[PDB]
């Protein structure tokens, strides 16, 4: 259950999630543009699932794109200032599932998210350690999935 | 259009909504569900749209409404991110405007929040000047319902 899953991230891994937020959070039109066009790059398979973002490919320039991953952003900068309280955490991810399972996002879908993440962490210096913390959060999600 | 009610947010505007920001966004899960409990009390007439949130009576209790409320205010968090640079801020409020437009959310009903807001911020001891603040941050999102 979504609550077997939060109440498992221990101290070190908020520790680790909350260190990299800092540095990945601090610039969320860059780095979250960058998820997004990473997840188009090596999963081309989920680029149909965004066709109402328009161009994908405009990268930056693309508003609805850009307005999208600065939004994306807020909802990881949400998941971690819940992180001190699996009740409120849980609830909030319970929220946010909502929306990608109407838009009928499998768990094993949204997974590919991790792939990205772990990029994005690299090109900051956030090595393996730091991706593994976040593919705990991820898994918290998708367990409301 | 929705430009030109961004460029309504001036210096003091913009300079009057992080002031104030900064207090009542210390306390998003606080302030989140005194706004989304004091519209229903104020507009009962909306409460019909909120029926995936079950018995918001129930307030804070409440899980899905306190996950919603709290998700609300990074929302607020994000347009005030964004006051520097009007490009971004349109882009986000336009994302933001699919949302409500998908739930038949006119603008004269988004409008009624407005009320709420002036109320938590003057139990905060923000006058009508924050109110009015505020209230110019609000239009920009009318102007893309
Ligand atoms: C780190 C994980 C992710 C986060 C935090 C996240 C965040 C978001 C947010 C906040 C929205 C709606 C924003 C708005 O309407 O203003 C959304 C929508 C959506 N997401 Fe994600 N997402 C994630 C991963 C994924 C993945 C992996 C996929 C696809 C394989 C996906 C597919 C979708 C789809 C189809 C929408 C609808 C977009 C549209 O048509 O406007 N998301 N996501
Ligand atoms: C301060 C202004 C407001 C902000 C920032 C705001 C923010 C939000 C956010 C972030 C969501 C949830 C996004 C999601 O999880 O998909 C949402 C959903 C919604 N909002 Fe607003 N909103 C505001 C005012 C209003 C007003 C005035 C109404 C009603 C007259 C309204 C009606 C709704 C409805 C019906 C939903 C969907 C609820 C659900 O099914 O979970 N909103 N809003």
């Amino acid at each position: 259950s979504v609550y077997d899953a939060a109440a498992q991230l221990t101290a070190d891994v908020k520790k680790d999630l909350r260190d990299s937020w800092k540095v990945i959070g601090s610039d969320k039109k860059g780095n979250g543009v960058a998820l997004m066009t990473t997840l188009f790059a090596d999963n081309q398979e989920t680029i149909g699932y965004f066709k109402r973002l328009g161009d994908v490919s405009q990268g930056m320039a693309n508003d609805k794109l850009r307005g999208h991953s600065i939004t994306l952003m807020y909802a990881l900068q949400n998941f971690i200032d819940q992180l001190d309280n699996p009740d409120d955490l849980v609830c909030v991810v319970e929220r946010f599932a909502v929306n990608h399972i109407t838009r009928k996002i499998s768990a094993a879908e949204f997974g590919k998210i991790n792939g990205p993440i772990k990029k994005v962490l690299a090109s900051k210096n956030f090595g393996d350690k730091y991706a593994n913390a976040w593919a705990k959060l991820v898994a918290v999600v998708q367990a409301a999935l």
